């Protein structure tokens, strides 16, 4: 009951699932609390953003994933099955014997609490 | 019965809301295309995202809302109105007479897209 109610602003919304991401549900995030994926953007104060869905490329920060295992770093798998850790420890090193190694998203944002 | 830490490295859960941040419905964010609060992190290519409900302070990377204005940058209120843009045009200056300068938020993450 107003004099001349031009416009209704009391509760407005937030879409967070689709404001950093923008799917139903296909993709992963991880507390960066450590030192071992830095180079995806996990180091120990931020908060890692990767997209579980798509099939990243090698030569790329993607996530990759073998035996239940997880961890972000630009790795080749056509030529050779070569990992190379970027947080510190840079070393490129074979895994296996082509047994299974692929990454499970295709892209890790990385979200920096600047305040 | 298991008073553990964390330890634990999967979330079919995708709480996004409560993922980059945690409250109810009280965080604002905007799609950095362009370069007037690059200070804040929006540099034309990334997702910046501020939290709206608590009252930051001066000396803080925050947005500033005056007559429905919406800026990001470390401004002094209390001693004198000042404002400063870091984008990248620094220009010390001030803003009014103590008429209505504050923040609307309390902090700007800054989501960089790393793919």
């Amino acid at each position: 009951a107003f004099p001349s109610p031009a416009a209704d602003y009391v509760e407005q919304r937030i879409d967070l699932n689709q404001l950093l991401i923008q799917h139903p549900s296909a993709t992963y995030f991880v507390k960066a609390s450590g030192d071992s994926m830095i180079d995806g953007g996990i180091s120990d104060g931020d908060l890692l953003i990767v997209d579980s869905a798509i099939t990243a490329s090698h030569g790329d920060i993607v996530i990759a994933a073998v035996d239940g295992e997880f961890t972000v770093k630009k790795l080749q798998l056509r030529p050779t099955v070569q990992l190379i850790p970027m947080n510190s420890a840079y070393s490129p090193i074979t895994i296996s014997s082509e047994d299974t190694l692929d990454v499970f998203g295709v892209v890790i944002h990385v979200v920096k609490a600047m305040r």
